[PDB]
């Protein structure tokens, strides 16, 4: 068993718009925008759903980028991110009780302070390549196992 969860990666031609979490999992660390994905919703309007509690945008279209399942060690359920991009967004990002947004410049992507899982699929996001990623972490720092592999299909 996993549990749905989205990432909504806004993507810019020289920017990306990352988030600082406030609270809960991953607290302290910039990331996409996005969440559980809850009964009654699709993945897609839930990654919509979540940008928009998140950061107040909205999106014309989400593109599918990638799929990522997580194993931490202990926990029961495999989480099971699927990753979306989108260049388009409507409104300017403002700052939730979860999130504090902030463009950065494709070169300055402060990848010691995200996921550490982040420095290895990023790559493929930028240039535009569809992959499937897996990571075990032991707690909130050691990934000890990973496979990450380019796709046709997410």
């Amino acid at each position: 068993a996993s549990r749905l969860y989205t990432l909504v990666l806004v993507l810019q031609p020289q920017r990306v718009l990352l988030g600082m979490k406030k609270r809960g999992f991953g607290a302290g660390r910039w990331n996409g925008f996005g969440g559980k994905v809850q009964e009654g919703e699709t993945i897609e309007d839930g990654a919509r759903r979540e940008l928009q509690e998140e950061s107040g945008l909205t999106v014309d279209a989400l593109h599918k980028v990638g799929q990522i399942v997580f194993e931490f060690v202990g926990e029961p359920e495999l989480m099971d991110v699927h990753v979306f991009c989108t260049d388009s967004i409507q409104g300017t990002p403002v700052e939730s009780d979860e999130m504090r947004p902030c463009w950065f410049q494709l070169d300055q992507i402060p990848f010691k302070d995200m996921w550490p899982d982040d420095s290895y699929w990023f790559p493929l996001l930028l240039q535009k390549k569809k992959f499937h990623g897996y990571f075990k972490f032991q707690g909130q720092d050691t990934i000890l196992d990973y496979t990450l592999r380019e796709v046709d299909t997410v």
